[PDB]
């Protein structure tokens, strides 16, 4: 995925019952007053939460795309890994709903955030 | 701002009364089907609604944190430019409230966003 490249996103689970990924925090992905950039984790929960979509849809399938994305931001931190995971909400004909929960080194919660997608149909 | 320099983010208005920047889409930018990553849009709509807040605070003063992103991705695009206009819709002693609006080159909306930020206070 070229733009997770760019966030240093891997992933290290992935299935029809969820994701999980994580990044390590650099400089480039701060904002002015040295904390990660929300745009970051925004970018991240959008992700996990995709690749799940998209894993469980295939799990008639067909594709996802997504349509709405709320992010809370909860913590502000400078440094070291971020993980996220993603766990399912509503998952059915024509949309699912995924929560992703972004945790820091110390197990504390930094963001969390919900992502709705439509699935599209395949041909048959 | 660090992570605004990797999406190629250029503000060209910032005021009290909002913001506007805009980037080129490059391949960088792209998920997995070959269009904009939502995260992209998310990110877009923090800094310009982000810069604005900050710069209406200071028109006591202080600073701000984002608490909430709430991006709605509207069109599927894989070039050109995107163009964001941030507008308040709440500027109070402890809370904004701003809409970002994210067009194309042909002037259709690719992602819309609210973000909500708290004023921190600043030393009298
Ligand atoms: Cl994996
Ligand atoms: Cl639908
Ligand atoms: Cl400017
Ligand atoms: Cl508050």
């Amino acid at each position: 995925v070229p733009f997770d490249s760019e966030l240093g996103l891997q992933f290290t689970e992935l299935g029809p019952d969820g994701a999980r990924a994580q990044l390590d925090v650099r400089p480039k992905l701060l904002q002015l007053t040295g904390v990660v950039h929300g745009g970051v984790y925004c970018a991240m929960i959008e992700s996990i939460a995709s690749m799940a979509a998209f894993a469980w849809l295939n799990s008639e399938g067909g594709s996802v795309v997504g349509v709405n994305n709320n992010t809370d931001f909860v913590r502000s931190i400078s440094s070291g890994m971020v993980y996220g995971t993603a766990e399912p909400l509503h998952r059915g004909r024509r949309q699912q709903l995924w929560l992703v929960t972004i945790t820091d080194d110390t197990d504390r919660v930094v963001a969390r955030g919900q992502v709705r997608l439509q699935n599209l149909e395949a041909r048959p």
